[PDB]
DNA sequence: GGGTTTCCACTTATTCAACATTTTAG
DNA sequence: CCTAAAATGTTGAATAAGTGGAAACC
């Protein structure tokens, strides 16, 4: 029944939600075609009191099932998303995703007009949808012989406040503990890692964590064709000092809370020195085998 | 109405989270 | 030698993003 600090949802909205547009072949329709107009996020079902917290924040959005293993939280009906227009003005997006919500809203102005029903209507949504997220199927482009741009300006922003940032990283976000086979005397190195990830397409915001929260580097890595980006912290003074204070004061959201508050034990019992302990390290490793995949 | 809206079931691709090992710095 | 810090690479599923079907609203 708790609701979120508005500039966290943004920055958690920045991480996992998405905007959707659909326009689809409708016999009944008078123009030949149906819209649908909305936001969604979907979580892993362990994350569900997410979604609850969302939806009661805002009074709107629906909560499904999403396969088996996961759930979400969607708002289609058209008044309902007022409330998602007022909050992203008022606290506003931050990736490249705040181009699809501009796009979100070129389309919601559409639909407030009712063109939607129209030919012309109808030919602009397929315009604005060429542009947001994965663009026109081919049997949309083949139904709209017109030329269309794909191609929209890139979001140049920097991170608000830190709020926005424990909302991104709730979502984004990875706490580990790292053990590295070692030559140490006791075998075992102690490693604490932060980790943000994102695609190349954020780079910008990306390397301007390391300014923000003054530590960190970024890595590129390549899977294939797929190339994405890391941001991580790995010396334990940066994290000590800076990491952990800043979601300690801006409080993180979902199981990912759990498994940070058990990294802090990990970083008092470093900064203890008993990591370099066979009792420490023993209970070092018990806390790591209930974090993250393992909780 | 009956055209339009809204919801639920369910699918798909890959960007994330996750992870361990291997070097390097100091 | 002893630890800490950074780099090297994967992996696969939790995301993002999307579609089929239809109840029922206005
Ligand atoms: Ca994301
Ligand atoms: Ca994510
Ligand atoms: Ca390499
Ligand atoms: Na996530």
């Amino acid at each position: 029944r708790e609701s979120i600090n508005p500039w966290i949802l943004t920055g958690f909205a920045d991480a996992e939600g998405s905007f959707l547009l659909r326009i689809r072949n409708n016999n009944k329709s008078s123009v030949g075609y149906s819209t649908e107009l909305g936001f969604q996020i979907t979580l892993h079902n362990k994350d569900k009191s997410i979604l609850e917290n969302i939806q009661s924040t805002w009074k709107v959005g629906v909560i499904a099932n999403s396969g088996d293993n996961a759930v979400s939280l969607k708002v289609t009906r058209f008044e309902d998303l007022k409330v998602i227009i007022d909050h992203f003005e008022k606290y506003p997006l931050i990736t490249q995703k705040l181009g699809d919500y501009k796009l979100f809203k070129q389309a919601f102005s559409v639909m407030e007009n009712k063109e939607h029903l129209k030919e012309n209507g109808i030919k602009e949504l397929v315009r604005i949808k060429a542009k947001l997220n994965w663009g026109l199927t081919d049997e949309l482009k083949k139904a709209f012989p017109e030329n269309i741009s794909k191609e929209r300006s890139l979001i140049n922003k920097n991170i608000p406040n830190f709020k926005w940032l424990a909302g991104f990283t709730s979502g984004e976000g990875h706490f580990r503990v790292n053990l590295i086979k070692s030559k140490s005397k006791l075998g075992v190195q102690v490693q604490l890692v932060f980790t943000i990830t994102q695609h190349i397409k954020d780079k910008n915001l990306m390397n301007s964590l390391i300014t923000y929260l003054g530590c960190g580097y970024i890595y590129e890595f390549n899977k294939s064709e797929f190339s994405w980006l890391d941001f991580r912290v790995t010396k334990f003074s940066d994290i000590n000092d800076k990491i952990i204070p800043v979601f300690q004061e801006n409080t993180l959201i979902g199981v990912k809370l759990e498994d940070f508050e058990d990294w802090c034990k990990v970083a008092k019992l470093i900064e203890e020195k008993k990591h370099l302990t066979e009792s420490g390290l023993d209970e070092i490793k018990k806390i790591k085998l209930n974090m993250n995949k393992g909780r």
